């Protein structure tokens, strides 16, 4: 038949930060449309160990202390039907445009 099931877990689009902006927010409020969600988990699968995740157990998580690198955060949520879904997001960090001295 045709496709109907919508996105189970949406960890938002690609995240691109540019110093000094060393912090971002993973708003996953748009994970479901019809079937509500009663589970939220934010963890860093790949990337350098250091960043600090806040409210990981919430639809909206915050990661501070980001550096020029690649941070992969997987979002594991569940629906009324104990449906196990996963959704990661590529977080790239660029350097603050412009030269520097010191």
């Amino acid at each position: 038949g045709s496709s109907g099931s919508s996105g189970q877990a949406d960890a938002g689009p690609d995240k691109e930060l540019t110093l000094p902006v060393d912090s971002t927010t993973l708003d996953g409020s748009k994970s479901s449309d019809d079937q509500k969600i009663i589970s939220y988990l934010w963890e860093k699968t790949q990337g350098p160990d250091g960043v600090q995740l806040e409210n990981a157990n919430s639809s909206v998580a915050t990661v501070t202390g980001l550096q020029v690198g690649t941070y992969v955060f997987t979002l594991t949520v569940k629906d009324e039907r104990n449906l196990q879904s996963q959704s990661s997001v590529n977080v790239i960090v660029k350097e603050e445009s412009g030269p520097s001295s010191g």
